[PDB]
């Protein structure tokens, strides 16, 4: 769509439906990252009775909630009301008002009173990142739940929701998976029409203020791996996101390069010309993108490049020296490089099984597992990495 079609008196009238809504607390059931089941229960007030919160909706076409309610309480509410008392319960919540719904965003509005701190991430990407957005265009049916974690294309969270957590900050992400079979779901679009589509979003939001948001943005992998788009397509595709972005007022924005997708066990089953293929196309949109990131500093941006390419590298040349024992082979028992296995439910390996998918680089054939996310985000957060730049807020 477009966010200039939104009107000021559709902006009032939508702003001033305060309706109210459930809450769908997610936890994983099992104790570990090895097991990727999800169960949920609506959540609670204190004493037990359902718990709501006030705000409106807004959509599109894909609904999500507005409420004044802070994301830290919501958060607590569904820790009181699942009482998980596991490690890895690696809890997430979305607005639905009954069990047929879909698992909907909630969006808290900003304040008036703002100065200019960092009050929220804002996602794009791909199935590096996705945290949910084809999983719910799926039906909840791909990736299959069982094996990968509630609409993310790992064991667990991602790199977004990890510095998130590490920043106390709501993350809201428009990142939309693209691994092979998505196109079934959804026809394939470019990471600008992701920045358009938020854009639409933020114009229903409250005191809402570009500024304050931090933006990660990471693309290409199935771009280039899954849809053989040409290098020339995917640059103008990103450039033009970025300069849609900045025009509407981004300020901090975090890029990264792309992993050398070619190291993922679905190429041994791939010829050694389109390994070279692939993995030129790769090495020649990294150059695009660090090339970005050093124009829009020079324009006076915030930005933060981090080399995720070549950590990569080192993870799948010497796994042993970065905590991991297996960059080769997938963790799960799958043996081929195949769209619809994303439907189907599948097991650990007896190797992955012994070491725990937390030492392997891999989960499936494609994508990393969710300590290769935390590793990714950890490497960002050190000190020194660049995002000391951006404005945060302390929390004692
Ligand atoms: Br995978």
């Amino acid at each position: 769509l477009s966010p200039e079609a939104i009107t000021s008196a559709q902006v009032f009238s939508t702003q001033s439906k305060e309706t109210y809504t459930y809450v769908r607390c997610w936890y994983r059931t099992g104790n570990s990252h090895d097991e990727s089941a999800t169960d949920w229960e609506w959540a609670e007030n204190p004493d037990g009775s359902y718990f709501t919160i006030d705000g409106y909706w807004w959509s599109s076409v894909k609904n999500m909630f507005y409420t004044n309610t802070s994301q830290n309480v919501i958060k607590q509410r569904c820790e009181e009301t699942l009482g998980v008392t596991h490690d890895a319960a690696d809890i997430t919540y979305f607005a639905a008002d009954n069990r047929w719904s879909y698992n909907h965003t909630i969006w808290t509005n900003d304040p008036v009173m703002q100065a200019d701190q960092i009050n929220k991430i804002v996602a794009f990407g791909d199935s590096l990142s996705d945290t949910g957005n084809i999983f719910n265009a799926a039906q909840w049916r791909f990736p299959n739940p069982d094996t990968w974690f509630l609409g993310h294309f790992s064991n667990g969270f991602v790199w977004t929701e990890y510095i998130a957590q590490a920043k106390k900050l709501p993350l809201y992400n428009w990142a939309v998976g693209g691994a092979a079979g998505s196109n079934q779901y959804v026809a394939l679009t470019g990471v600008k029409d992701q920045v358009l589509s938020y854009l639409t979003y933020a114009k229903m939001a409250k005191n809402y203020k570009p500024e304050n948001t931090l933006f990660t943005l990471e693309f290409g992998l199935n771009d280039f791996m899954n849809y053989n788009r040409e290098v020339v397509d995917v640059k103008t595709d990103f450039s033009t996101a970025l300069i849609k972005l900045t025009d509407a007022g981004a300020k901090n924005i975090m890029l990264m390069t792309l992993p050398d997708a070619t190291k993922a066990p679905q190429f041994k089953y791939s010829t050694q010309a389109e390994i070279e293929k692939v993995r030129a196309k790769i090495v020649e949109f990294n150059e695009f993108i660090k090339a970005q990131a050093a124009f829009y500093i020079i324009q006076g941006y915030n930005i933060t490049l981090y080399d995720t390419h070549g950590l990569f590298e080192q993870l799948t040349q010497n796994p042993q020296q970065h905590g991991f024992v297996n960059a080769s082979d997938a963790c799960l028992n799958i043996n081929r490089a195949s769209s619809a296995d994303y439907l189907y439910s599948h097991s650990l390996t007896n190797e992955c099984a012994t070491h725990s998918s937390d030492k392997y680089v891999f989960w499936g054939v494609t994508h990393p597992t969710t300590a290769v996310h935390k590793y990714i985000a950890e490497k960002m957060l050190a000190p020194g990495a660049g995002m000391q730049r951006f404005n945060f807020h302390h929390h004692h």
